């Protein structure tokens, strides 16, 4: 028969996506209860978002992006800001001087044209190798750079967008959101309670939870989302975490909130990340505020260094300043499902938010649960595709993540050098090989970006795609050894992109003159 | 360097698309020779292809549909029909009895409609399992089947397309049509002479091709499409080819060419994939003709019961109709690139055409060469990335085709039932566990047509997509275990399918009666 009782173990912001994503899919076919106990409370420190939780999550629950932004104070994130990636120093929230200009590249949300078949990234580097610009790949090839400088809206005053973007947010704000639709418009079972003990059966399956008031909860399908403990899939289901230390070094946190003067000084319309000595530190901008988190390896730098240089950077008295101090669990399960319990958000996989990807994990798996779900005989292909479609996200997130500091030109301090000895993955190392040929690496098949961020499948095959990779890459100095071998064959073609590189600077011009601050449109909101 | 010079060797179908497609990508920044050797010809036997021929070659090349269409006198192809793969008995051209109507299913060009996130096969299926349905998948989920039945035009008189679909042609005159416009229209220059000697360097790369007649032939890149052959490929530089055979038993035909009255019997838009007693025959309708060949397996009957089986069926006469008899090479090459040297067409690869793959075959690595591109240091990373695309290309197209055989429940000859000791490949092995678990295979990522068949990339991604494999396999009577588990949990989804399936049922009544027979389009 069918699933017909689901029990979520953990609330948090996994948890009541959880709770949403599968209450809104399986509506009025399945009860499902989530087992949330209190906790330690922790600052709002803020998290940046990729544009598909839009269209992949809040569409998925018929919820209108205004509806939830104003709920949960959020601001706009066209980009995010990568600075002093380049440059040796202490860890500063000043850009410093890199040939004639700040120290800084964006990855932005835009799409890169094709000309002709090709990527624009392509016509970019032909011209840069042969000296006809000395213009950065992002300046170049997307109008976006030239507004963030700015500190432009992506919408206008009248409604209308004009560059995709995504969200910064509180998270405890959008979990609260969640909990309050699940439970009120869903009829999600909340309790409140703390696992005591997990009863599996004699084919490993979970059969039942007990609780510390002697509550036992029974249920088809476990879904765990208790965080970095992993109650169920690790600790019940004894299924080990595999350590990604060889390839990402950071594995450590201190954060805070600090509070912002959006009057004086606006808001950005992006998040920062900032290079550090041993590490890099968040700037993610929300209304009033913002949440500013320094990731650092625990091999490289003790909790005080980090704590002091973090507070240094911006001027905050590390003695009363709150701050949260977090040790993360960096890598993935072995396998994120397994019998009946399948694990959602940390308690599957965590890696740094270099990419913004912690909540895009959580619906994206949910997308995939659903699209892979079992009934009672828990046919065991299901869960077997579903586990290889987890590996994949988290693997290639992974892969790209550890690029960005693999490919930093920084010798600076110990952490910096030690990023160049480890190795990358085979699947990595194969992608930079084409990208040095002049290879696209996973070229969309549309340039279209509605098609892109609206379609999820197409979405979820080709997350981190040509125009990603040659923003991170050729943002860092990695550029391909020469031009793409086609485009000697391409006259016609190199001669008119030319006329591509000034409908973009047009763009640049045009935007910059005419949209007003971030900061004028969300008061206009508001 | 770039690339300065090509050297294409053999000029059949590959030869010619090899020399027109990359004639036009390179054009005036290359010196591009064919050589080609005058060989004993064949009969025109007639080949089936799929839509992306047009948007993926002749579109590429800018030759209006019309045109070449017009000149190579082909027909519309609609979908392959399946004929006598349920049941036992003979090689007969007419379908045999099965559950009360003729044993034929096809497998057509038509999109399978997703409903609220779902393809519709997986609500066919459910509603099959539980008894709410009788009828097969083929004539549920597509308007095509009902109107196949009946000979009708994919294109109104008006020119109005009102369905996806492919071309017959005889491969002889397409290929003469190209060779006129590389020739003519591209300044490919063509030799007629034979290849004596292949001489290599240090490396192993070709420095040279000397013919016949003493003429010596240098490039920077040199294509073989030289066929089973492998003149450069295979001979000169000793790339492995691997036999497949443990996959596929068919590596043998006899075929022929029949003279067909279309004015008393019309002209049937689709290919005919007719099972027999160790293989299956092609039917293949051009103008006033259709090509026909037995795709056998030598190891199941000999030259001359295929000739004899293949005759009686179309009741000809074995010792006077001209017969091709071709012994096949299965599989491919250890590495399609090597060194300098490129392989495009059957001196790459080959399976039996049951899926009219041969010519897409030849365009899908052109499109591949052009986009991995080489200047003359050749880059290792390049010629890996290529050679990665066309093993995954053939792999998963001899899977498939694997499919159509390992899932027939026929037992009636040793043919049909040494399938059924074959393995399949790992990969497809894994599709099939999907498969009956209620998945969804390689679903299209969209839901639309233009976007699928108008874009190379995208297709080439997804090239068997869940609509292929349900028409083939639950065609074949292979369907899931259990319905997808999550259907129980869309209450509201499967009560709405209804005006789905009601939807197809329309256009099936509609278009069976407002559509042209296809030998009335033809005519005009």
């Amino acid at each position: 028969g069918k699933i017909d009782k689901i029990l979520i173990v953990g609330g948090g912001t996994a948890g009541w996506m959880a709770a949403s994503y599968l209450g809104k899919a399986l509506q009025g076919t399945a009860d499902i209860t989530l087992l949330q106990a209190p906790d330690i409370p922790t600052l709002g420190v803020g998290e940046a978002t990729i544009p598909n939780l839009q269209t992949a999550f809040f569409d998925f629950l018929g919820i209108p992006e205004d509806e939830w932004m104003r709920e949960c104070n959020a601001s706009y994130k066209v980009a995010i800001k990568f600075i002093n990636w380049r440059t040796a120093g202490e860890g500063t929230s000043e850009a410093r001087e890199l040939d004639g200009g700040p120290d800084h590249f964006y990855h932005s949300f835009g799409l890169l044209k094709y000309h002709e078949q090709i990527p624009l990234s392509h016509y970019w580097f032909d011209r840069s190798y042969r000296g006809k610009t000395v213009e950065p790949f992002d300046y170049a090839c997307y109008k976006e750079p030239v507004i963030l400088d700015a500190n432009r809206s992506p919408r206008r005053l009248d409604g209308s967008k004009v560059t995709n973007y995504a969200w910064h947010f509180d998270a405890h704000l959008v979990a609260d959101f969640l909990r309050r639709f699940a439970t009120e418009k869903l009829g999600v079972r909340h309790v409140e309670d703390r696992v005591e003990h997990v009863q599996r059966d004699a084919n490993g399956n979970i059969e039942s939870v007990r609780t510390a008031t002697g509550r036992v909860f029974d249920a088809d399908l476990f879904v765990d989302c208790s965080g970095f403990r992993g109650l169920l899939i690790n600790k019940a289901m004894e299924e080990p975490f595999l350590d990604m230390s060889d390839h990402l070094l950071n594995d450590s946190a201190v954060a805070t909130q600090v509070p912002h003067d959006d009057d004086a000084n606006g808001v950005e319309p992006f998040t920062s990340a900032i290079a550090m000595k041993s590490g890099w530190t968040w700037k993610i901008p929300m209304l009033g505020r913002f949440g500013t988190g320094y990731v650092y390896s625990s091999r490289f730098a003790t909790e005080d260094e980090a704590v002091r240089e973090f507070c240094e950077m911006w001027h905050l008295d590390p003695e009363t300043q709150p701050l949260n101090r977090i040790r993360f669990r960096v890598g993935r399960n072995r396998r994120a499902w397994v019998g009946n319990c399948v694990s959602i958000g940390t308690s599957s996989c965590f890696v740094e938010p270099l990419e913004s990807t912690g909540i895009y994990f959580v619906y994206a798996a949910l997308y995939q649960l659903v699209k892979h779900f079992p009934d009672k005989s828990l046919n065991p292909v299901l869960t077997a595709r579903f586990n290889r479609e987890i590996e994949t996200m988290f693997d290639d997130t992974r892969d790209f993540i550890q690029a960005h500091f693999y490919f930093s030109p920084r010798t600076d301090t110990p952490f910096w050098r030690a990023n160049k000895e480890l190795r990358l993955a085979d699947g990595m190392q194969e992608k930079i090989d084409m990208y040095r040929a002049g290879m696209a690496i996973n070229a969309p098949a549309s340039d279209d970006a509605q098609l892109y961020y609206g379609n999820f499948e197409e979405e979820f095959r080709n997350f981190w795609n040509n125009s990603n990779y040659y923003c991170v890459l050729a943002g860092l100095g990695l550029v391909p050894d020469a031009p793409s071998p086609r485009l000697a064959h391409m006259p016609q073609a190199t001669e008119s992109v030319d006329e591509v590189f000034g409908a973009v600077k047009d763009r640049q011009r045009n935007l910059l003159e005419t949209l007003p601050s971030l900061h004028e449109f969300l008061r206009q909101q508001h």
